[PDB]
């Protein structure tokens, strides 16, 4: 049994069934009434052994976290570990991309690159003092208007190159088999086996 | 011209890392030499230790850091001393008195349960606040002997046999432990990262 430390339904839709698939009891933690960790950390790495430690500590399962956002080049690597609050405690999906939309409204289309980074760490215990911590990156590029429906955040927004399409134009399978979360749990998987 | 300040305060790690890190096109500067006073290291693992220590030598010097964070994990004792090895033996610990007392607790442990293994992490902040550092590890097994033997290397290595190499940590050359250890593996990872950085 492990517990999934999000209460992000995007990062549930992307993971759970692929760690089922591989073996795993994955329970997510509200259901074990786990609330928010404080997100105190500079770092994704930081951030996501918070997560983890907290839905371990209540739950005395182990317990996987994500830590994820977006880093465009020309803000310099933001909004970054502020992916999720962009547009303030307001803040929505929609709302997020729409103010990056706005941000980046005079950036030259050459000059808007950008890069999913993702960490995810497997903690057996709370105080596990060698988590498995392991990171994925992803980059693309910032269209001007959103296309594509599927996935969240800011995937309409995200052009992938390799696919010739936005992260959120992708199947379910296409997006877990290349995304920086893909990435990180295949190496998750990788160092579970 | 441009600095890195290696945050340790552990000459027997600065011995380990500094040539690699100067052979990469590094100029390395110890934190003592910048008047840096050792971090609170407040982590539970590994990894959040060896960030902490980085980010407090970035903060106060605003240069690039590397830290390492490491320890000996005994299987018999849990994972014992871990992420509390420098400081094992109390308030006034030093090498010696960490595998002294290392040697006592495991004193009836039979030669099939004296397992361990190394840890290493290194980190590099370009920044204090860098939100993506770059952190590589490396662990080491091996088995704790029953007396010390070998006078190379820091720390537990005169207590840490390496059955690959049929002699303790301390009984191999600096360029023998550099090949194998959990900080070789570590820190050649570490260089790698840095370089398609
Ligand atoms: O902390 P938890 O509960 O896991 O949920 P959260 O959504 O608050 O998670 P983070 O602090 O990790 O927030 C990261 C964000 O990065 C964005 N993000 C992460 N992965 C994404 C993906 O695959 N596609 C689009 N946006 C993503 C996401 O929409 C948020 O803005
Ligand atoms: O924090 P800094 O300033 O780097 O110095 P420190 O010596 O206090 O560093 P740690 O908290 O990382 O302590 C780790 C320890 O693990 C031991 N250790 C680490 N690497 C070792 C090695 O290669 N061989 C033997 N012992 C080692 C070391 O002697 C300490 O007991
Ligand atoms: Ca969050
Ligand atoms: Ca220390
Ligand atoms: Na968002
Ligand atoms: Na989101
Ligand atoms: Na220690
Ligand atoms: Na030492
Ligand atoms: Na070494």
């Amino acid at each position: 049994k492990v517990v999934l430390a999000t209460g992000n339904v995007g990062k549930v839709r992307e993971l759970a069934s692929l760690l089922s698939d591989f073996g795993l009891d994955i329970v997510a933690q509200t259901d074990l009434g786990v609330d928010s960790a404080e997100e105190t950390g500079l770092t994704f790495i930081e951030n996501a052994i918070l997560k983890a430690r907290h839905a371990a500590k209540v739950t005395a399962l182990p317990a996987i976290a994500d830590a994820s956002g977006l880093a465009v080049d020309v803000l310099g690597g933001a909004p970054g570990i502020y992916s999720a609050r962009y547009s303030g405690e307001d803040a929505t999906d929609q709302k997020n991309l729409q103010k990056l939309l706005e941000t980046m409204k005079d950036v030259p289309d050459d000059q808007r690159q950008a890069r999913f980074h993702c960490v995810l760490v497997y903690l057996r215990h709370a105080e596990d003092p060698t988590p498995l911590v392991c990171h994925g990156s992803w980059p693309g590029v910032i269209t001007r208007e959103p296309a594509g429906t599927g996935g969240f955040g800011y995937d309409p927004i995200f052009f992938v190159p390799s696919e010739g399409k936005t992260a959120a134009e992708l199947t379910r399978e296409e997006k877990s088999a290349i995304s920086h979360r893909g990435q990180a749990l295949k190496l998750l998987l990788d160092a579970l086996r």
